[PDB]
């Protein structure tokens, strides 16, 4: 509520190359043993451009699909920013699947180089699925400290 | 040099929520055939060797498979000790062997951890009841 610096790269495009797993019931293993469900899974590698259409850093992390207590459908993620200026922002959290065209947001952390030390929030919001494995997103990012 | 932090040998009293996932019930996720991973909420109780509660923990776990086939969790999840601050540590490990001890990586976001970054490390001991696990963590940041 005392704040010293702010991020705030707004309009992010995001080129977001994705791997697709849909999951279910474990075929082999320990896992065919128990009564449990693989979630279906989102590996991305992803390209950031300003709104100006230059690079302006890289994306990657692990999305999986579960439920609420309530049937809701959800997607938790694990994710980081690398800008070149500058620095690895870390975002992680859970967040609703539908409507799949609205935009989530999860908190994110600057951990090294400018934005070390802020904290914030990270969006993203799915513009469109052109091919399998290519996703275009709309992203910001926000940190204070 | 930098500033180094290291809780090591944490007493972890967690209190879990379990979900078994599977076909979406209704609505306009049983279009898409996609699965609902089991998943684990979790509140915890973080006390030091001596007994004395250094803080807590809140996040969430859902098992997912990776290519070669090998169960996986993903984990978001943050520790608030009383001082000092919040840390978030989020990533994703191997579930099996379960009483392996796992690590992902961590972020000291408020407090005297603000500004640190490295790993949290947890590992399962014991299941005095399905809802009730015990976990020895450790916890390292660096500048």
């Amino acid at each position: 509520m005392s704040t010293v610096t702010t991020i705030n790269l707004e309009d992010i495009k995001e080129i977001c190359h994705t791997t697709i797993r849909l999951g279910g019931k474990p075929e082999s293993g320990e896992a065919a043993e128990l009564p449990i469900f693989l979630g279906s899974s989102v590996e991305f590698e992803d390209e950031l451009y300003d709104a100006d259409g230059t690079q302006i850093g890289t994306a990657k992390g692990t999305s999986v699909i579960f439920a609420e207590a309530d049937g809701t459908v959800m997607q938790i993620v694990s994710a980081f920013d690398d800008y070149t200026d500058g620095g690895r922002v870390t975002w992680s959290g859970a967040y609703t699947m539908f409507p799949t065209d609205e935009p989530k947001s999860v908190p994110a952390q600057g951990v090294s180089g400018r934005y070390r030390g802020l904290s914030g929030t990270r969006t993203f919001q799915l513009l469109e699925r052109p091919d399998p494995g290519t996703s275009l997103i709309r992203s910001s990012l926000v940190l204070n400290g």
